[PDB]
């Protein structure tokens, strides 16, 4: 049982990096419209508290946020991500958010040390 | 000298990273416009050439590729990658390639295992 419990403590669980960048998007953009001079500010906060919020698990993990916001004129979005790594500790996120206005998708890579 | 030569075996050059960049997407998109339905596969055959270019280099390091399109209708482009890392052993090179219609933006983490 202690296993399982080291074991999950140490592990980079989905739903909680997941509800991090959720919580960050939900704070940093909120329901505000589309700005290109606010696109600097919300995506600097969303990298920041999402990395603030990775850090405070204590999980020995290196953590990449990378984010993206985009502005709903018609065109598709695709975001790919192919990586290669030791999939029994290393992890990743993709949370896709949008709105009336912009598309939001931001990735968080926590790699063990 | 040998000592040198061994750091610079063992370091995550910028350059060769972006060469390889290029010439994945270069391979995989080259002077073909953009089409929605076909965003999938640039973005796929990008990062996979860009990974497998990586691991012939034979670096001992985690790589993480993201590759992403997007349309030249007026939408706003930005991307920001600030992370957690070692930065004496690990680096990132973030290469922004774009035509008359067509932007493709790809990212590299190298990280040590």
């Amino acid at each position: 049982m202690e296993d399982y419990q080291a074991a999950e403590e140490t592990a980079f669980v989905v739903d909680e990096v997941s509800n991090i960048v959720k919580e960050a998007i939900e704070s940093a953009i909120g329901g505000n419209a589309y700005q290109h001079s606010k696109v600097n500010q919300w995506t600097t906060n969303v990298v920041e508290q999402t990395l603030s919020q990775l850090t405070k698990l204590g999980k020995p993990f290196k953590y990449i946020v990378t984010c993206v916001i985009m502005q709903k004129n018609g065109a598709g979005l695709h975001t790919a991500s192919s990586c290669f790594w030791d999939s029994s500790t290393d992890g990743s996120c993709t949370v896709r958010w949008e709105n009336k206005t912009m598309y939001c998708i931001v990735s968080a890579f926590g790699l063990s040390i």
